[PDB]
């Protein structure tokens, strides 16, 4: 029911146009179309038939934990809602960067400037301030990190693609991982492609001073070294893409927790699959566009433990009152 | 999707408990049950499929002028909502007469006692006083009203249940009008029950004086003139069933404008009649306990203009920007 997602968007005043940022990229809708218009294309998207329909023999959170118990290879999508209780809101939240634009970064012009390289080159003092806000060794891993960890430790996890460029999955132990926009784990120089750690840059980071290349001529101003995150100009790391290719035909298992998948290539994932594979939704909202399965809603955290809780055993010892709303769908605490 | 509803009303803080006063009436539920578990009752019930399924050949706003146009014998059942222009808040609304229960009627205990027998032959004060605020002769009927008038003259209206007390469909000049919970009209007395018209007792009524019988000894104290509407403690207008055995046999259209279909006897009535009768509704918002074939949701008067605009003739010459949801909704000014 896309009505309940367009209402509630009315009311608050949103541009669809910024919402056809994500439903139609790679496509700019022409200036002279008006936004009566432009919302009844929104709702055209979201009113076409899913490419995957849901597997009606999977609905309940005991269907879930039996497919979790019993599924080895599962794929795990994450986006910025695994975070957000680590202290890290989401950029498009109200308490997230993005609406702390004209606050704090009042150089920057557009949210976009923030990861643009063509931006960046000219004008790198932005986004360090907003790096030493989410710098590695600020934060600790949630329960879901954790969770994630763990189903790495016990074989089942064939892969975790996340969206975050925070490293939270780095400190949380995660081995079979893919960062999708990249991460702050390294930095290279945009010169000569110099690599080197992260916690070495910290100092230079923590006192507000740009780092610059020790091998290159001073003289050189572009000279600059960068967390390798995939900026706006460039292109997606191609081992996602490798990853991808073998893990479409050997996951049997799609897990997506905290993410709106709004954003390309992982928003792609769940209709690039096979269609038999169950897929589960764990995520504070239930998303328009997608089917799942089963659909478990409210705050990650308090839904993964009461499926580590369900599971027992190792799970269990991660551990620090739902509504059920046939045939597939939870409510927790939050909304 | 009951989810919606559900969710709203859980950030809202809800008593599900008078949830239930609707979804079961005539059952109070004991009251060791907590709040969680009336919760799930709630859904347990919403979720339940409707008697009536939707017919899959009827969707669009075409086919419903299409119906109207070519329809006789039409059932319109009106609640509170067509009234609201006219400047009558819907009761249970933050302007109403329950949410000023407080600040206007402190004599009051319940909402309820406003139209307890119980209570008004202990005190009549407090309904005289409300009785002043919505007296006929004081709003014009609404255009729902005058569509209503219309469709009657033109021979098309079977039927107008209407929930209203307030007489409007009487100023209106609707004639094949049954009102469920009875109307300002007349009133009667409660000991000899000799009746009588509102014009009358309207100036007794705006002088906050209470009208009493001229024919029963003044001794009496319970001689009372009270306008014959509905009170807890009394029976339906019997005239209800006897309409209603004829009507569902008869009816081929069934228009529900501007009521939430909480209250009986009105509520049973779309499930009540053949499931091959085409169901259409008009209302600020969706209804989650019943399936209609066509939903329009917005203002009733924007609505009701449009599809006069649409109707031409007769219907255009009333007259004093939607989106799409398909297959069947539409949202117009109005949420
Ligand atoms: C409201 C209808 C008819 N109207 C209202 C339109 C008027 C203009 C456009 C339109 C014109 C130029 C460019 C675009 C653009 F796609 F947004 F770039 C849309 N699209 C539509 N409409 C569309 O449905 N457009 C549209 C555009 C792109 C994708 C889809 C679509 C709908 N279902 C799957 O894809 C639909
Ligand atoms: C949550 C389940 C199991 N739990 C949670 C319950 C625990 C207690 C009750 C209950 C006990 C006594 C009285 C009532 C009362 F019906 F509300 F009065 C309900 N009902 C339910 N439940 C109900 O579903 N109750 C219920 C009560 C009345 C009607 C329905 C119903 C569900 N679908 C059509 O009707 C369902
Ligand atoms: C979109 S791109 O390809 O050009 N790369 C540009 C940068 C992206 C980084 C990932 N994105 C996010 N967006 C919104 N919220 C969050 C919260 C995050 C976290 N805790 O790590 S990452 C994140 C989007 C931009
Ligand atoms: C429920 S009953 O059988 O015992 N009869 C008691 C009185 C009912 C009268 C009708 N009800 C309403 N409820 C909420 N809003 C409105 C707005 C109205 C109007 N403009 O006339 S009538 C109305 C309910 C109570
Ligand atoms: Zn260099
Ligand atoms: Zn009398």
């Amino acid at each position: 029911g896309p009505y309940t997602f367009v209402q509630q968007h009315l009311m608050i005043g949103t541009d669809p146009r910024t919402i056809l940022k994500d439903l139609l990229p790679e496509t700019i809708p022409p200036p002279e179309l008006d936004d009566m218009t432009l919302w009844q294309i929104v709702i055209n998207i979201l009113s076409e038939p899913p490419k995957r329909k849901k597997r009606k023999d999977i609905n309940t959170i005991e269907d879930a934990v039996k497919l979790l118990q019993e599924c080895k290879k599962i794929i795990v999508l994450t986006g910025a809602g695994v975070s957000v209780s680590c202290g890290i809101p989401d950029f498009r939240s109200r308490d997230g960067i993005y609406a702390r634009l004209a606050v704090d970064f009042p150089d920057l012009p557009d949210p976009q400037a923030m990861f643009d390289i063509e931006y960046f080159r000219k004008d790198p003092r932005p986004f360090f301030k907003f790096a030493k806000e989410i710098y590695p060794g600020q934060f600790q891993p949630s329960l879901c990190h954790k969770f994630i960890a763990l189903s790495d430790k016990e074989g089942k996890l064939l892969r975790n693609y996340t969206q975050n460029i925070d490293t939270l999955e780095q400190v949380a132990g995660i081995q079979r991982i893919i960062q999708c926009h990249g991460s702050f784990a390294t930095a290279s120089c945009l010169i000569c492609k110099y690599k080197v750690d992260c916690e070495a840059v910290r100092g230079d980071i923590f006192n507000q001073v740009v780092p610059r290349c020790p091998r290159c001529p001073a003289d050189e101003p572009l000279a600059i070294m960068k967390p390798e995150i995939v900026f706006f100009g460039e292109n997606l790391p191609e081992q996602f893409h490798r990853a991808m290719k073998y893990d479409k035909d050997e996951v049997d298992l799609l897990i997506v927790i905290g993410s709106s998948l709004k954003v390309r290539p992982v928003a792609l994932i769940p209709s690039s699959i096979p269609h038999e594979v169950p897929q589960i939704l764990i995520n504070r909202e239930p998303l328009p566009h997608l089917h799942f399965d089963v659909e478990l809603l409210g705050d990650c955290d308090v839904i993964i433990n009461e499926l580590c809780h369900r599971l027992g055993g190792e799970y269990a010892k991660l551990c620090c009152q739902y509504l059920f709303l046939p045939p597939n769908r939870y409510i927790f605490h939050g909304a």
